[PDB]
């Protein structure tokens, strides 16, 4: 109760909207842009918490146009708050249940933007190690955001043979991405069971069903990223421009940010030092500070309202 004051001081919390094993996640209204975000709650005692560290200062270092935007982080005692882009599409899982499963066209349309999250992540020296359609959420615009950074540094259906032999993170994602792929085009795991080291046994043999409805191209490429073998595994860079991934586009995956923080936004500056009565040189800098705290909140949802063709006003 103490540990949400803090908080509410700046949000309308709302409803629960999901909840995995390590953080529940609320629907919540910043109160000064009105703008919608998802706020991560983590309990400190009862946790892992190195997992949140890794995760708070991953995304400290990616700003990109297909992971998810981090705004403003609050500890206290017993809590850790994250408060996040808010994705209303929700899961990629979802729409590929509520679909049976995607057409290779569709596939590939939501596969360039799997790899450009991912080839940028390993481009800032990251490497996910936990790539699965719940970990990829719809925005406003229907443009998919990676999320769950908590385990990537400097979901066994979805592991790597290498990676669950314990022996290379970015190949093990490039595999997560095959089993990703599959799964748009399938609807199902290639490897799946409901035992654990039987599982395990299907993923070391490497050997899987192909069904009727997909290409040979298709096929080709499921083929090249699902190598046992992370050296006979394509690499990263001939995914970006692989004939597959290339078709009805005639250009590799654009990975590179579209969103870099070059200098800052003057537009949001002077609202800031408006709304506030402040000096603005002063404003320049406690945003300059970049505390992930209450003020960069509100300059980054402000850089939002710009991004959509929205005013950037405060009220
Ligand atoms: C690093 O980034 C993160 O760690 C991170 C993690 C999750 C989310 C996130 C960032 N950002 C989001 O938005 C997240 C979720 N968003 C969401 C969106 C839509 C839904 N769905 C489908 C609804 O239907 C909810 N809907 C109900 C009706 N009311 C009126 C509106 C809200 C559910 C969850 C979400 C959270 C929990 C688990 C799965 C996803
Ligand atoms: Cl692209």
């Amino acid at each position: 109760p103490k540990d949400y004051d803090e908080l509410l001081k700046y949000y309308e919390l709302h409803e629960t909207i999901g909840t995995g094993g390590f953080a529940k996640v609320k629907l919540a209204c910043h109160i000064l842009t009105g703008e919608m975000v998802a706020i991560k709650i983590m309990d400190k005692n009862t946790l892992d918490l190195p997992r949140i560290k890794t995760e708070i200062e991953a995304l400290k270092n990616l700003r990109h146009q297909h992971i998810c935007q981090l705004y403003h982080v609050l500890e206290t005692a017993n809590k850790i708050f994250m408060v996040l882009e808010y994705c209303p599409g929700g899961e990629l899982f979802d729409y590929i249940i509520s679909q049976d499963r995607l057409s290779e066209e569709e596939t590939r349309v939501v596969f360039r933007q799997i790899v450009s999250a991912v080839a940028y992540v390993h481009s800032q020296g990251y490497a996910h190690r936990d790539l699965k359609p719940e970990n990829l959420l719809f925005d406003e615009y229907h443009k998919l955001k990676l999320i769950d950074f908590g385990l990537c540094a400097k979901s066994l259906a979805y592991a790597a043979p290498e990676l669950i032999q314990g022996k290379l993170g970015s190949e093990a994602d490039v595999w997560s991405m095959g089993i990703l792929l599959y799964v748009l085009m399938c609807g199902f795991l290639p490897f799946d069971d409901d035992n654990v080291m039987a599982l395990y046994k299907k993923i070391m043999r490497g050997k899987y069903d192909v069904p009727k409805w997909l290409s040979p191209s298709s096929i080709l490429l499921l083929q090249q990223m699902l190598q046992v073998d992370p050296k006979k595994r394509i690499s990263m860079k001939n995914l970006l421009n692989h004939p597959w991934i290339m078709q009805d586009y005639n250009y590799p995956v654009e990975w590179q940010s579209k969103n870099p923080f070059i200098h800052l936004d003057d537009d949001c500056v002077t609202e800031l030092s408006v709304h506030h009565r402040n000096n603005r040189q002063t404003m320049e800098d406690l945003i300059s500070l970049w505390q992930y705290d209450h003020l960069t909140a509100t300059y980054l949802l402000l850089l939002a309202k710009k991004a959509r063709g929205k005013p950037v006003r405060l009220r």
